[PDB]
């Protein structure tokens, strides 16, 4: 069980469209950087440059940039042994959801790290995410556990306490 | 081309939480039924699983692990059996269940038709890169919904997503 | 939901090493032949002939026969949309177990049809089979349900009442 | 056993660059059309995608990324939809497209029928190990081409490659 | 060859119900620990999952669906993370869990080393075709057990099963 | 981001039939050995299996089924173990083994680096669509061969094929 060399290769999936999201991503990187079971961490937003493209975020992008970037995202999933998703429960990110579905189809373990700023709302979650994810670590209450989780074995921890959408 | 018998097995993916979404799903069923290239259409919300041990089932409540396991598997089984995915994609209230399913289907190399809908046609046209590039064929829900009745599901012709801003 | 044409393509996995096993296989074929949701049924024991092989069952077989037969078994799994396994709980068949594991890795649904002649023994089952299988139909008490099960949708039915090995 | 309906869905892989190559493809379609076990035959060069933004497309020159994606994806969609691959393999002018497709299909555990063709029936028989071991069934194109009309695509019986020198 | 750092990630599959089996697993761990090509060894019976809701856990009894789900997933996660499978295969009391795992690994195209053991060396040498052909490398548990300490897990050299009757 | 240990495991795919081909492979090994991001490089022609029953094996002639299986499987095991494929692609003499391997890897969603080589740098640049769209990164062998020594195999940045006519 004890690793001769770190084998955990993380695909850190996450939205990067707001300040809070960019902040959670920043913290996750630091926490994972402290985990002795990790060999490498891949963060998709850390980019391809199409020479022909004369381009703004949210604007029309060249097909070549799209292909290269999309492949870069899939390549990270292929190289990775585990997925860690900073899941925004308030503003659902279909990019992250697609990626979680993609990883599970490849039989790779997925750590869901849900974040919410509206604790008032009843804890609900889509069935596919609740049953697709292999391990859940609460981002609001247990974020720091990422620094100690054993990514060499990726022990399961089924989602519970959440009502199904 | 020129199928002896219909070979299209559709996984009709869609959210089913609001009236507008349910209406789309109902209409999609009608249109697909008129397509001669289709052999079967699987809609995940049709038949559910019943856990005899589950006391008083609350739609939206906790729910037993047995029911969860069975239902989740039914949704994957539909993908496994299907030759193609057809998603009634809500662009106003993103459905992560739907997105998980699109990613799962593409990892299995199955073609995916995206039928996006919006109640606000005037708003900015933007799509997540994973959906814009993952999907193999797009058919606008708002203006080309009817094409589902004639689209050739025996071959599933590609039609890359274009005209959408990417973030 | 209602199929325009039958789409159920069955991989009928089963041992074929005893009289009881050969009998259960015979009955399953007849039952499935009555199910209107089935397009085709594949039974691996229905064979390749290596011209060079000068051969008896259980004896040393040529590598060419092995490859051809093994591939024939995998090809049936590939063509199939669903697996139906006449699972002998008394004399475990690793061939069938391998095949169940293979099918689930391909995300295909698996119907377990367990048979036992020793009801006395506590109902036990290996975790991998209990959790790997998607639907369970008791062969001793519900064998006939194969003639009516909807293989167009393959509805789930989790294994229960079995103690884990 | 006996199929209630034809279930074989063929991915007819083949180069389409010489007259001899296109003649074989034409003949292959005819033979398969006569096979009772076939539900559908997909030939990659049949349809084709048209890119509206592609001004004066030159077949053999630079193609738009959109056309490349749509076309490549159509080629993979056929593999996904198919239950078995049938390759009109030109042993004289190796086609990497066909070889890529054979490997892709095998990674998916799908059976692959190799139908080798040579304009020099008397020359030494040699085949790359990947092709020779990757394919699940061989039907010689020079002498057994006609067998495509009777081969049981509902079950796809093996038949390992033998008689070819391995390099 | 010539790895900069060890890359072998072993999924040590094995039954763990009898004393003889447990002894084999313990010895296998020792031998693998001496192999410089190994980076990690995962043994499914090492750390288990604890369902706080599960009252009095009875090893062999019913058991909660939550514990079942978690444990089953732990066993698949080990396969996913692993680069190679190493199965201490009991030839006297066949373990279907082990067999399921070998089939799962081969469907993912991962190499599998079979280390068969028997308490009756004089009995007929017979193996199920799926195991004999599915496995990529065989190392006899009874006479070559020690090889696990020197086998190159960075490359996993093939060694087809031979000398076993097939049924 | 920065890797704590090298994580790139390369499947160095390549034909090995001409002097020029073997010279490139030799150079490729040297360049990769200098790359800090590489943990291991697998070259299919390095080891090799020996069949005891194979009397006087002729490299190029008929090989035993046992040798064929062991060797083919070693070639697939390298792909399974690898995180990325690097192909010394001979643009003059197409190699179906390499093409099969490229397709197989892509079906597995693994990145593929194409390193094309031509003895005629001035001739028309044309590539099969499957190869041109299948590969995720291109590094010209004639002018950028040296980049293999610095390319980041821990992350494998894309770089779509462009500039080649598609057929
Ligand atoms: N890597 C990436 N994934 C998704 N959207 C993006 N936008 C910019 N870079 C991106
Ligand atoms: N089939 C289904 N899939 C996902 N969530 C559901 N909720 C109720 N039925 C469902
Ligand atoms: N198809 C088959 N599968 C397994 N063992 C066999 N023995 C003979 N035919 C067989
Ligand atoms: N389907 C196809 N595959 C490969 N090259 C092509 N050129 C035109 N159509 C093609
Ligand atoms: N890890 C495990 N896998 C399978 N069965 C088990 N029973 C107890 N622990 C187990
Ligand atoms: N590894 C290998 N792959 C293909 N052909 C070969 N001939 C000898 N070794 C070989
Ligand atoms: C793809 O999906 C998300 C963004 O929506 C990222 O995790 C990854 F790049
Ligand atoms: C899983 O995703 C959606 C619900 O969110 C359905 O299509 C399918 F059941
Ligand atoms: C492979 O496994 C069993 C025999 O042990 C059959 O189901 C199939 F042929
Ligand atoms: C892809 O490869 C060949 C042509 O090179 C076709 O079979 C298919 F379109
Ligand atoms: C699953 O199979 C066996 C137990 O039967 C273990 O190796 C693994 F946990
Ligand atoms: C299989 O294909 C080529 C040789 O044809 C090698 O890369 C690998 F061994």
């Amino acid at each position: 069980m004890k690793a001769v060399v770190p084998t955990g290769k993380i695909y850190l999936g996450s939205p990067f469209y707001s300040d809070a999201q960019r902040e959670r991503a920043a913290k996750a990187k630091e926490l994972l950087a402290k985990n002795p079971s990790i060999a490498h961490v891949f963060f998709p937003f850390d980019g391809f440059t199409d020479p022909d493209e004369k381009p703004e975020i949210g604007g029309i992008r060249s097909m070549v940039w799209r292909d290269a970037t999309y492949q870069n995202d899939l390549t990270g999933i292929s190289n990775a042994t585990c997925g860690v998703f900073l899941y925004d429960m308030d503003q659902l990110d279909d990019g992250s959801a697609f990626e979680i579905g993609f990883m599970r189809a490849m039989h790779k373990p997925v750590i869901l790290v849900p974040f919410t700023e509206h604790p008032e709302k009843e804890k609900k979650m889509n069935l596919m995410i609740a049953q697709g994810v292999t391990t859940i670590i609460d981002g609001n209450t247990e974020f720091e556990k990422l620094a100690d989780y054993n990514f060499n074995e990726c022990p399961s921890n089924p989602v519970r306490g959440y009502g199904i959408y």
